[PDB]
C-alpha cells in the first residue's frame, strides 16, 4: 500500500485522515510518495539529563529532562514547518552535537554505524524529508536526509 514505515491515521481534532510513519516519526496530511548504500543527513540534537553524556558544547552539565527535550524538539519542528525558521539555522544555534557548527550535518554514512534508531529513521526518511522526533542514547533528534 504505502513505502516503509507509514500507516494511515485519523486526527482527533479534525476527524481527518492523515499519515504517520513509525521508523522515522513523521506525520504529515499528503500521502507519502512513491535501498542506497549510503545516505547523508543532519540534525539537530537535545540532550537531556538521562543523555549517555550530559554534557555538550552549549553546556557542561545538561539537567534538563527527557520530557523538556521533547518539549523543545516539538517546538523546533513546528517553527521549521511554519517556515518561521530553517532546520539548519536551529541546528547551528540549538543542537548539542558538535555538528551544530556545521549546520548539523553528519556526512555520509552506511548502516551498522550510527546508533540504531538514528540509523532506521534516517534510512527510511527519503531525500529531501525530516523525520519527527527519534530517540536514541545520546538524547532526542530531528533528521533531515540530504543525501
Ligand atoms: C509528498 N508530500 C507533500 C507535502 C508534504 C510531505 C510529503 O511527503
Ligand atoms: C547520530 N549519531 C552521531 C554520531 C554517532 C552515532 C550517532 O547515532
Amino acid at each position: 500500500k504505502l513505502p516503509p514505515g507509514w500507516e494511515k491515521a485519523m486526527s482527533r481534532s479534525s476527524g481527518r485522515v492523515y499519515y504517520f510513519n513509525h521508523i522515522t516519526n513523521a506525520s504529515q496530511w499528503e500521502r507519502p510518495s512513491g535501498e542506497p548504500a549510503r545516505v547523508r543527513c543532519s540534525h539537530l540534537l537535545v540532550k537531556h539529563s538521562q543523555s549517555r553524556r550530559p554534557s555538550s558544547w552549549r553546556q557542561e552539565k545538561i539537567t534538563r529532562t527527557k520530557e523538556e527535550a521533547l518539549e523543545l524538539i516539538n517546538g523546533y519542528i513546528q517553527k521549521i514547518k511554519s517556515g518561521e525558521e530553517d532546520f539548519e539555522s536551529l541546528a547551528s544555534q540549538f543542537s548539542d552535537c558538535s555538528s551544530a557548527k556545521a549546520r548539523g550535518d553528519l556526512g555520509a554514512f552506511s548502516r551498522g554505524q550510527m546508533q540504531k534508531p538514528f540509523e532506521d529513521a534516517s534510512f527510511a526518511l527519503r531525500t529531501g524529508e525530516m523525520s519527527g522526533p527519534v530517540f536514541t542514547d545520546s538524547g532526542i533528534h530531528i533528521i533531515l536526509r540530504t543525501e
